[PDB]
């Protein structure tokens, strides 16, 4: 094998066909798993198989079998091999247990297949201002490092059919949909033009979990705060603790929701809901102070429900309804 | 030794017997420990010994002893060795202190034994919708990377007896049961067919700890909320703070249970319990407002227990009982 | 190629032109992304491309094409290459998947271009005493390790135009502004003088998020504490729980704000706001004790609003206003 | 030196004396520090020096000095060296700054000394059911990887005197006592018999810190709940809030103790204490409801302390005392 | 250069002058930064430059220039170099981007200078029983690994002037003071005597931040608890909730201070303050129960301030004052 190929009779720092046109190289990918997601750092981790095809007649051998052979890794450092890399990546590695996950098959003609197994972490810019009703889209990019479109030609081996995805892929916090591929040509100011391949996909959440954990308790709190309009205004020590305890409860809920968020420092769509229900509960406590002050001054002036109570009984819910209509018209 | 074997007289990029049938290779495993589990990331970590057997007559030597020899590691890179790898793995390594944990024994015939010590992290899809009453099953998969069933034949060396497990294995959060092995043949669309080996096992939790930490306090809270049906309706400042303080207490408990969960964003079987006891406590606070409003309007109209109290005293517990029956009929 | 260049006919431990003047070396940078920031550890992480230019006539070759060639990495360890390093850095590495991200281009003259892809973590001293109204500025420094200004001359290749920045750069907690470059000469007491290059930039926060999360609820709490001046002093069991519950609420808010801060142990500008509103709420609770004690002793002496109430109704808000004026005059 | 020893005249893949009996190899250890402990993962980290002694007459040299020489590391890969490894370990490494921490001394006879500096993480099964009154014992195990008791003989160089421990060893959460060594022979089903060395030690906690942080406040809470037996039963709005506020306080304490525990999911000895004091506080709140209901029905029937109060004043503390006696008889 | 020095004509496994006396080697250090501190693990991280000087006439070359040359790294593995290491260290490394941060300068005589750039984590035993009023001192130790005082002599190159410290060094949680150096001779029982160098320094905190965050709110709580001595004893429903709410508030504060401490399990000087103010608040709640019981029994016996109130008004503060005097006499 090491003899079948005239390894010492050629020069492999030289791309196959240095001189005239660019070498065609064709790519095939199969995704094994998506491993983790960070919302704070804005990135994701994926593990896949990567395959390459090309022809190099320096590697042809005399056999009659019309069938391929096999090598692994050691030969990659003797021969010439392409040099793809992952664009917009934070870290990556190739697996090496119990030996290097690298495969090499060569036919009599010198046609070649070359394959690896890798894990990549790759950046994805996200926007959380519609949280928890956001949708995100991410991508993985592949490019040649050293050779430009005048020396190497990059393309998907079988067009739209060059991506395969494993059956058992899932996340404990997301739903994954819409895998597909595309291409684009890209330019560097000090080095030139290159071809680039993409893999795209889309993410969404489970909205009912967030509904019950956040929107439901605050609504029950705002509804608890309307009870005070139906209690006798003469019962001061039963109308005064109620409001302030309700404020305490709502502040506890809001604090509890703040101590578990992914810690991204700009205003999002649930913060608005929570702070508006805080303001409603606060107004309910101003109302009864108005009523008490007026009843007391009347008592002093002289020496039945109050108008403000029987008006609040109507006004407060209608305005909560009006707020909910507008809010869900804006975030749908 | 390096001379006993004609190392320079052979070609080891070539599998033993390249040409005709596939080489038989036989595997034996002993598990040392399970090291950690992640419920958020859905994976586990294990450490084991791995052993291989095969015959290669390029390694035979003239001795009369009918007994094996020993080598370590350096020789593995001179001779031909198989290339197994762990399927659906996130990371792994071989230990190297104070030197490489690799052993090699060869007999006069050329029969070989080869062994390593490794640690692997490996994915396991879990479903937590019955939490804390869930059960999970995981597995470790082993496969050849480079050679197909037409070049290498993979099997357990001794059938069901090829797995051994250490005596002192345990986790601080789980109970481990039912180790066993099996096999399956698997197919890749661009490379072909391979043999694969499995090791399976099962996990369970301690249910009484979760019972006391979560289900018990909420039940005592719902039972505390029924006390208010037996207090005099004329005692407004002693019936009004009770309910709202009880709501405060229950919200504190629920928040405390949310700040320690493994953070998996979909609805599970304990969330339902907690939110239904929240709704019961909320209804208890609506009840006394009904009673107060009615007594007040009667006082105004004119100028003994109330029916609603003596009806609630019966209705509320029966419905809590009915909820518990249905809930534990569904989750058993 | 390895032959075109007389590799074995020269000595590369020797800088080009050892002897007379210093070699000119010129630098070009393109920033890909800012990856993370730590406020506790005072540092940041960046990923970029780095490019070098120089001439070495040991690498010239006879060709007529007036056009460059290509190599990658392996050649870097055969020839002489500069040795820049990142000053005030905690950690860094060069990417190596699927092979080393290193490029090398040589023209017939022996002019050279050399480029890498790296990730660096680099220290930045920050001062948080104006938090959340702080502004920070950071920088990345580049220097030669081994050769002084008498052997190597470091400069930007194109002056102000030698820095390029990617379009899609962002952080989930900051706004980035004002990239520019400069230079400075620097001195080591036991080794001598060197040239150094800088890249500078500036950071700011989103102030409205911090406003709503911190300053707003405490203000509503201080305003809730003024309600007690308008309730009848004869209603002791409705004036005594109010203050103490309000204290409870404010302490809960402050504790909630302390359990999420970046944990830097010196006094900052929001702590002052929070503790002054604590002191206001505390004084409101001392006030009514004064009023109760005086009314009781008058009752005992003998056997209408009180002056202190109708004075507090004016004094407390004016002093809160006066505090806000001074505070926002100091932090603007 | 490299010449003094006839390196190229011998074969070092071959253990000294391959053939007849087993080589004696003798071990000496000095512990520098214990570095960290994990209670969740059940393991510890230690750093030490390790020393070996043996004789190999392939390394003898003609000198008259009767005194040893020195080498470092590079020679270890030319000659034959033993292959010990740490049994039941999760990770380890050898230090390499500013070069490899390896020492080698050889005398004229061929006697050898060989020493390293390493850090190891090693598993320790712990049982926390007596927490905070638990005691744990851990150990570090040392074994040959490749050679059995028929090829290598492992023993402590000086018996009980072969372990030394540094003066300045401590942990910020434990007290360390009782270092000693021992040996045992161990068996592998597919490879055979080996010798193994042990180092053992013991751990304990500071019990008074846990006492004040956990047992003290709950006791004061249970004692606060007995005050309600001495207040007038006619004071409903002063007897009804007291109990429920006390329940709130105790639930806050318990939640605070749950949010800081090492997160091991089975019932331990402090959980029992806390939940029994919860049940006592709950019964105190049922008591006064009984008393109120009875007084009210008597008032209705007709139209002085109550017996239940003056009985509870005696019964509740005695039963708390009886619980404490039994509890501290069981956990001592 | 590689020729100027007769590399192949000498033996470098042999220290310069093997035989007679010990080689003098002299050390110079410059500290770049202190990077982080762990109070739980008791250690710190530092980054510095390290320099060595010695003479070796195997490296002399014929030149007339009386001036030094330069090499980098590759030569270190051809020639003989010392072998210093950091004593009591947990981890360390040498920086290697964009190449190895190693410098080598040789003069015609064979005098040598050798320098590196490293980061070290190093243990420091701390005692927190005076927290937050503690002071700590730490050190970094440097020693030869392989050679004893009979083969190598270690000393500071310029005495007290051999340490330089960067201008821009700081921590976000500490103040750093008092850098200085010293030396000591040290002994190993199985290997012998060595020289060791030290760098020492001192740390302190910001005490006013801890004062306002911890001591201030508890004091205001103890002062709030004295208000109850001035309210009318006839106002039961206004004297009974006050104490218990105050207890709730103080327990919340203490829990909040426990959920952010560096988690070191022994009693410290702030714990005492907090638990004594807890006991004061608890006694204030026992007091009014005494007063109520006595007034009630007098009412029953028959059918103005109470003595206990007008005595407590004096006794409680004086004892708080007396506690503060003693406490701050003990911790100063
Ligand atoms: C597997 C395959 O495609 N084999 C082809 C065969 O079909 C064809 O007949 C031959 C030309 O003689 O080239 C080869
Ligand atoms: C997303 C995607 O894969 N799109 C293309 C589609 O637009 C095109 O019309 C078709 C045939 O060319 O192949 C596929
Ligand atoms: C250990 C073992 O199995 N040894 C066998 C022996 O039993 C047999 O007699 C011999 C053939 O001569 O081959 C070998
Ligand atoms: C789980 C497992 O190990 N199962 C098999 C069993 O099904 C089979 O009948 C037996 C003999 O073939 O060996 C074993
Ligand atoms: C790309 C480029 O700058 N090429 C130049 C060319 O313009 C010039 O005519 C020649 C001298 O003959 O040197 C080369
Ligand atoms: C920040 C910066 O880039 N400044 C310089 C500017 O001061 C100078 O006047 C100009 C031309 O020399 O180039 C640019
Ligand atoms: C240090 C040591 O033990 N040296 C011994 C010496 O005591 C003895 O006299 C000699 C035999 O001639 O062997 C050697
Ligand atoms: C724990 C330990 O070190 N024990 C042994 C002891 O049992 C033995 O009697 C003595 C002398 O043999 O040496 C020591
Ligand atoms: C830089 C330096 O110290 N150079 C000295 C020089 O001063 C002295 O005159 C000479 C002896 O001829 O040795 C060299
Ligand atoms: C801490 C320190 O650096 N101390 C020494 C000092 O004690 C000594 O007297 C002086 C001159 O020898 O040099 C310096
Ligand atoms: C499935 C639970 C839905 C809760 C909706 C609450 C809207 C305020
Ligand atoms: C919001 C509570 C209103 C209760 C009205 C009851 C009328 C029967
Ligand atoms: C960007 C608008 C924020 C509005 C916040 C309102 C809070 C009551
Ligand atoms: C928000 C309710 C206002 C009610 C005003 C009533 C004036 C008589
Ligand atoms: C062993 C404790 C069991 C608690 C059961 C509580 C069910 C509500
Ligand atoms: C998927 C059904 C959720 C029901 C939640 C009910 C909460 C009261
Ligand atoms: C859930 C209790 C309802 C009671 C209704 C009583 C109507 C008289
Ligand atoms: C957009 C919200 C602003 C809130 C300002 C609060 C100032 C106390
Ligand atoms: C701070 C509340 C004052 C209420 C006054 C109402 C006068 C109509
Ligand atoms: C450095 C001045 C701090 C002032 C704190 C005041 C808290 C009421
Ligand atoms: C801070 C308010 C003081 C009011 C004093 C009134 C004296 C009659
Ligand atoms: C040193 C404090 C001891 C506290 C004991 C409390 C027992 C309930
Ligand atoms: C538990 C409090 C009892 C108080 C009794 C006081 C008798 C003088
Ligand atoms: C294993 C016995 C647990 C008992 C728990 C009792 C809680 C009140
Ligand atoms: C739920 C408390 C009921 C109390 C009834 C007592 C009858 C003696
Ligand atoms: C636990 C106290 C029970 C008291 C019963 C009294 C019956 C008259
Ligand atoms: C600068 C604030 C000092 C606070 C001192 C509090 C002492 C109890
Ligand atoms: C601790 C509050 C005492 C108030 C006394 C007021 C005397 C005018
Ligand atoms: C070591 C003495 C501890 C004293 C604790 C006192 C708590 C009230
Ligand atoms: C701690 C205050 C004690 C007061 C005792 C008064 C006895 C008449
Ligand atoms: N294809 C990536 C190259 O352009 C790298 C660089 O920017 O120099
Ligand atoms: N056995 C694994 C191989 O099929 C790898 C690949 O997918 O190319
Ligand atoms: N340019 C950095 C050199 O001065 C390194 C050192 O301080 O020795
Ligand atoms: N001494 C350890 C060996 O037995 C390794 C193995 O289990 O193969
Ligand atoms: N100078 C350190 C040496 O003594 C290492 C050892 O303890 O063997
Ligand atoms: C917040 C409600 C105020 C009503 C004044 C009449
Ligand atoms: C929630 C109970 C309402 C009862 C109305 C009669
Ligand atoms: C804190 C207010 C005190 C007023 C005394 C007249
Ligand atoms: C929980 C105490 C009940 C007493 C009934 C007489
Ligand atoms: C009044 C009796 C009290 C008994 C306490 C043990
Ligand atoms: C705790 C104070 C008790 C006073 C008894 C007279
Ligand atoms: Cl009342």
């Amino acid at each position: 094998s090491e003899q079948l190929l005239r390894i010492d009779d050629h020069d492999f720092s030289m791309r196959p066909g240095f001189g005239g046109p660019a070498i065609p190289v064709g790519v095939d990918v199969q995704v094994e798993s998506l491993d983790s997601i960070s919302e704070v750092d804005m990135d994701f981790t994926m593990t896949l198989y990567l395959r390459h095809y090309w022809k190099d007649e320096r590697l042809s051998f005399p056999s009659t079998n019309n069938l391929s052979m096999t090598f692994d890794g050691r030969l990659v450092k003797k021969i010439w091999v392409p040099d793809m890399f992952f664009v917009h990546s934070k870290r990556s590695f190739i697996h090496d247990t119990t030996t290097d996950n690298v495969m090499l098959r060569v036919q009599p003609d010198g046609k070649v297949l070359y394959s690896l197994r890798v894990t990549v972490t790759a950046m994805c810019n996200m926007d959380f201002s519609r949280f928890p009703l956001d949708t995100q889209t991410c991508s993985l990019e592949i490019e040649s490092y050293a050779y430009t479109e005048d020396d190497l030609m990059l393309y998907w081996k079988k067009g739209n059919d060059s991506l395969k995805t494993d059956e058992r892929i899932s996340l404990s916090q997301f739903l994954i949909q819409e895998f597909h591929t595309t291409t684009k040509l890209a330019f560097y100011s000090s080095t030139g033009w290159y071809n680039r391949l993409y893999i795209n996909f889309t993410l969404r959440r489970h909205i009912f979990f967030f509904l019950l954990q956040t929107y439901f308790p605050a609504t029950l709190m705002v509804m608890l705060s309307w009870v005070s309009f139906w209690i006798d205004r003469r019962a001061v020590p039963a109308r005064v603790p109620l409001g302030i305890t309700t404020v305490l409860t709502m502040s506890t809920i809001i604090t509890g929701v703040n101590a578990s968020m992914p810690r991204v420092s700009y205003i999002k769509a649930v913060d608005i809901y929570l702070w508006v229900s805080f303001v409603f509960v606060f107004l309910s406590v101003l109302e009864y102070a108005a009523v008490n002050y007026l009843t007391t001054v009347q008592e002093r002036k002289e020496q039945d429900t109050h108008a403000i109570d029987k008006y609040s009984r109507i006004i407060f819910p209608a305005a909560y309804i009006l707020f909910n209509l507008i809010y869900w018209s804006i975030f749908s």
